[PDB]
DNA sequence: TCTAATGCGAGCATGCTCGCATTAGATTTTGTTTTTTTAGCGGTT
């Protein structure tokens, strides 16, 4: 199923998501994986914010991913990481 | 580097221009023209 959360800048979408994930961490710390997919220059920020709960003070079930990092983990599981890769140069 | 002043003598109409040579001075730039894209690390050695 899909959910389109839409609103102008300042709507509170990101905090709404942060809080959603936090509550879902409260309910079941070992539940099914929760993937937070953000731009690469936004991975750390969210990681910090999720970690800022007096309740839990961290995350385990839920990770923050870039497209690249997500590719790294899923490929670590599924395979195909053997081949070397080429920098742009 | 070219323009101007200084000196001297020959031809002309004893004093005057003119030729020539030469040096010495001073006098002196302006201008303008771009952006290049494209998604932070890495826990474990
Ligand atoms: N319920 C709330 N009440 C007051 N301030 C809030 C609330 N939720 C979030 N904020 C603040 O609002 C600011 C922006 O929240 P955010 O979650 O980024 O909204 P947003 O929809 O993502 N805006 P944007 O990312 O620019 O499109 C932050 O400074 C939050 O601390
Ligand atoms: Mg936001």
């Amino acid at each position: 199923g899909a959910e389109f959360l839409v609103g102008r800048s300042g709507s509170g979408k990101t905090k709404l998501i942060i809080n959603s994930i936090q509550d879902e961490l409260r309910r079941a710390p070992f539940g099914k994986p929760i993937i937070f997919l953000v731009p690469d220059q936004m991975t750390f920020l969210m990681e910090y914010e999720l970690a800022k709960t007096p309740d839990m003070g961290g995350m385990i079930r839920a990770q923050v991913f870039s497209f690249s990092r997500l590719a790294w983990r899923v490929l670590q599981h599924t395979g195909g990481m053997s081949r070397p890769f080429l920098t742009s140069t």
